[PDB]
């Protein structure tokens, strides 16, 4: 625990050794980000679980009831006498020990936080046949390179000064490591080199015993090669561990003297009597610390309580088994469930001691046991009612299945504890209420494999986060009779569903995860993390990244968090708070009444023990929620109804509404930064305020088309900030008026160049009858007079007195017509007008008409006025009514008269060009006879 901190943080090393940060267990392609800014990859391997390596370092969990370390460690160490993993607390029986310096420890119960790493590297092969069979690639080239981890008395070294931290040894906080270059492969020790390069972490004292894991090729697996001998210095500063080989043999020997086979092939029932096992082709009068290996199926009768001592159950086969045995009970190592047998357990495990479950099979536990289990393995099927007091679920390998009603027990967790990467808890039909689950990490699932429904209540009492996963045939229910402040439940794992959320007075985050990071001491305070933290007070103060070494596993301003994916049926709020924060994969449909809706919340959730939740010997839970500012990208994908609600989309967040939006006496607002493209149709009633970006298209089909979509608001699209973008395109129908007292922009259709095609989901007639040919249909009147409308391929229905700054009119009809209760002539004032290939549609009554006004600039070529003749005109009246007017030096061809009609007129109009002084107009001053509407086929008149 000699650690280079020149161009690496010391929390480097440590999430290293304790799969945090980066590190995460199997992943590859991994590169630490060094003090100066560049990066160092490390070599191409799966990253591996340290899970085995034990608390204080310097034992490693080989499976089972065994593990591995240093012989002159001694019998009594503090590290191997005792030894600890997750929150459980393992003795040693005894030993057995192989010259130069391997031991290998029988423990007292089967540890269930790991699997331990079960297999030896092959000590026999050749130099060269281990650079083939272990070698990894390194700075392009297959490199002898080992992994380890320890926890040996903790010093620093910066360019040469090193700073010792004496007090610092065997803390499983300070678990710190590095990959390693093996010197020395078939000499008499394993001799590694740990500053071959630039990670670099030498080998201090109390890191004997300490494994050291090389990664086989063919077998794709993590394998222990040894363990820590001690160190060797040589002159000019060069530096060896040096490793007492695995001894397969010192093991194999060890396992089989604390085992004893049962063969009950045929052998009806064993029968276990006051240490005396009978009844099978294995009798014997003890029998006791030793684990009894049942194969060949069949029944266990115990006719009095048996105290195995160190020893456990062991099933070997995939055979069934019971074990009966009126109320008596069994006490030991625990019950080891391989080759996927299944043991019918109709007995209790001693009620106060803790039952361990390991092995990839099957325990059914028939009855209730008034006593705790610990599980990391394989299924545990709950079949009474209360069948465990409390239960510790750790390492991820584990299920636990309710088979019976009322199978979990009572308090604030129903005595569930999720540990280190947790397990996955199966309700299976059955109903769960929680106050809170208390689970530490991600690896906490909760599901439902029946295909019967299963509701799970959550009902915090107060503010909590849930790290773990809903998944399955499960729907979930919030519900409280009050609306309080300060119980807020926090979902920052996962859920994966297609069945419903229910709130209901109450409040909801969803969430992603800071990831996790080592600490240096679990708990407030000479103080050794004060000074360790003045040690790297010089690149805090140069990259400004105090999280880095606050000793707190996550800070709201780090920048590494996990995307929590929120997938789900539907969501159904009644009077309640609903928010999505920061780094959010939100999937789903919301139902909300009375509600409030925030996507892009820059309150984010911290649990200052994120990982170390789990207190005691397994059976406790603390939580220290920190909340603040903490800004990040966030998406919602679905639809929403709401009804009497709010909802707010905020800066850095992306709602993609996929489904249709209904918005029923609901204030919407889309604030700077957002952005929201709905492709699926809405109505709303109310405003919807928009300062960000709103964008508004036809539905994109699976055929790289699209199907009409209608933007109904009944109320008015406000344009709220200068940087506000309204966007429709691609085939969208949009009616509802235009607000903006500032600079926004409007852009209606696609692009010039780039076409879009209808689904063939869509018959032509709804699509003339929606779009009229066009893109676009915009149906409303735009009051913006300092904001900018782009609209190409566009039908505007102007149905009320409009005005804009700039106005930019391609291949697009501005049709001037009447509403429910307009029935009036309109105004579209402009200070810039560029129009070309175009069509203005005006109304006339043969005194007054629509008009268009043009204050500054009028430029473009090639468009048409068209004017429906709302009254029969006669040969007799003058007419000279103004249609358009425009600053003097425009074109006078930029409109011509149309020689088609429009309207229920036989009636074509005929246009005259006049300069005042100021002005050039276009006035109507006579006409001409002509003895589901494509409005898109009149620009066929220019093109």
């Amino acid at each position: 625990s000699q650690m280079d901190i020149s161009n690496f943080y010391i929390r480097d090393y440590m999430d290293f050794a304790q799969n945090k940060g980066i590190f995460q267990a199997g992943a590859t392609n991994i590169e630490i980000v060094k003090k100066d800014g560049s990066t160092l990859k490390l070599p191409e391997v799966p990253f591996p679980d340290f899970s085995p390596v034990a608390n204080k370092g310097s034992t490693t969990s080989i499976g089972g009831a065994y593990s591995i370390t240093a012989t002159h460690n001694t019998k009594n160490h503090h590290s191997v006498a005792t030894q600890n993993w997750g929150n459980s607390t393992y003795k040693q029986t005894d030993w057995n020990t192989s010259h130069p310096d391997f031991a290998v420890s029988r423990l007292d119960k089967f540890v269930v936080e790991t699997r331990g790493a079960t297999e030896g590297a092959d000590i026999s092969l050749s130099k060269q046949q281990a650079l083939e069979r272990y070698g990894v690639n390194y700075k392009g080239e297959k490199k002898l390179i080992a992994f380890r981890a320890g926890s040996g008395v903790v010093s620093v070294k910066k360019n040469g000064r090193i700073t010792p931290f004496n007090e610092v040894s065997y803390k499983p906080e300070m678990l710190n490591g590095s990959f390693v270059h093996i010197d020395d492969w078939s000499g008499w020790l394993i001799l590694t080199n740990n500053q071959f390069d630039e990670f670099n972490n030498i080998a201090s004292q109390g890191d004997a015993g300490s494994a050291l894991f090389v990664y086989d090729n063919q077998k794709k697996k993590w394998v222990v090669a040894g363990t820590v001998w001690g160190i060797y210095n040589y002159a000019n500063g060069k530096n060896h561990a040096a490793y007492s080989k695995w001894n397969q043999t010192t093991i194999d020997n060890l396992k089989n003297k604390y085992s004893y086979n049962v063969d009950m092939s045929g052998a009806q029932v064993a029968t276990i009597e006051n240490g005396k096992l009978t009844g099978t082709g294995s009798d014997t009068t003890d029998i006791k610390n030793k684990d009894l290996i049942f194969t060949g199926g069949g029944d266990i009768l115990l006719k009095s309580s048996f105290d195995n001592g160190a020893g456990g159950l062991v099933f070997n086969d995939k055979k069934t088994y019971r074990v009966n045995g009126d109320d008596f009970t069994f006490k030991g190592a625990g019950v080891d469930t391989r080759n996927g047998s299944t043991v019918e357990w109709n007995i209790r495990y001693d009620n106060k001691d803790n039952l361990h479950k390991i092995g990839d099979g099957t325990l059914d536990v028939r009855k209730t046991q008034n006593t705790n289990l610990k599980t990391g393995e394989g299924l545990v099927i709950l079949g009474a009612e209360k069948t465990f007091n409390n239960i510790y679920i750790t390492s991820g390998d584990g299920t636990v299945r309710l088979n019976a009603e009322n199978a979990l027990s009572g308090g604030e967790y129903n005595g569930i504890f999720f540990a280190k990467n947790g397990g996955t808890l199966d309700l299976n039909g059955y109903n769960q209420s929680f106050n809170k689950i208390a689970a530490t990490d991600s690896g906490a699932v909760i599901t439902n494999t029946s295909t019967k429904k299963s509701i799970l209540s959550l009902n915090n009492t107060a503010d909590y986060i849930y790290h773990g996963n809903i998944n399955g045939n499960l729907d979930v229910l919030q519900h409280h009779e009050t609306k309080k402040e300060n119980r807020r439940l926090i979902l920052d794992g996962g859920v994966d569903t297609t069945n419903d959320i229910s709130l209901r007075n109450t409040q909801l985050s969803m969430q992603g995860h800071a990831t996790e990071h080592a600490i240096y001491r679990d708990g407030a305070f000479s103080d050794y993390v004060a000074g360790m933290q003045n040690t790297e007070a010089d690149a805090v103060k140069q990259n400004g990244n105090a999280y880095k070494t606050n000793n707190a596993v996550s800070d709201l301003s780090q920048p590494d968090w996990e995307t929590g994916t929120f997938r789900f049926g539907t969501l159904h709020l009644e009077n309640s708070d609903f928010s999505v924060g920061r780094n959010a994969n939100v999937i789903g449909d919301i139902q909300a009444s009375k509600s409030n809706i925030t996507i892009g919340d820059t309150t984010a959730y911290i649990d200052l023990h994120a990982g170390k939740n789990i207190t005691g010997d397994g059976f406790g839970f603390r939580q220290n929620i920190v909340r603040g500012n903490s800004q990040g990208e966030t998406l919602f994908t679905g639809g929403i109804t709401a009804e009497d609600s709010t909802i707010v989309i905020k800066d850095k967040a992306k709602a993609l509404f996929s489904n249709y939006v209904y918005l029923l006496n609901t204030k919407a607002t889309i604030e700077n930064g957002a952005d929201v493209t709905t492709q699926s149709g809405m109505f709303s009633t109310s405003d919807i305020s928009i300062s960000g970006n709103l964008s508004m298209t036809g539905n994109p089909d699976k055929d790289n088309k699209f199907e009409p979509s209608i933007y109904l608001n009944d109320a008015s699209y406000l344009l709220t900030d200068d940087s506000a973008r309204l966007v429709a395109k691609n085939k969208a129908s949009v009616v509802g008026d235009i607000h903006s007292t500032k600079s926004a922009s409007i852009m209606f259709g696609h692009d010039e160049s780039d076409l879009s095609q209808l689904s063939d989901r869509t018959s032509k007639g709804l699509a003339l009858g929606l779009l009229g040919g066009f893109d676009v249909s915009y149906r409303g009147s735009v009051n913006a007079p300092s904001a900018s409308a782009t609209m190409n391929n566009t039908w505007w229905q102007l149905t009320g007195d409009s005005a804009l700054k700039t106005l930019k009119s391609t291949n697009s009809m501005v049709y001037f017509t009447d509403s429910a209760n307009n029935k009036k002539f309109h105004t579209l004032t402009v200070d810039e007008l560029a129009t070309s290939n175009s069509a203005y549609a005006m109304r006339t009554n043969l005194s007054e008409s629509d008009k268009l006004e043009v204050k500054k600039h009028l430029s473009g070529e090639n468009n048409i006025l068209l004017v429906d003749f709302l009254q029969k005109p006669t040969p007799e009246k003058q007419l000279n009514i103004e249609l358009v007017s425009a600053p003097k030096d425009t074109n006078e061809n930029v409109f011509k008269a149309s020689k088609q009609t429009i309207g229920f007129s036989d009636v074509t109009p005929v246009i005259t060009t006049r300069e005042t002084d100021d002005k050039i107009t276009w006035s109507l001053t006579g006409y001409n006879t002509v003895a589901s509407v494509d409005y898109k086929a009149f620009l066929n008149e220019v093109n």
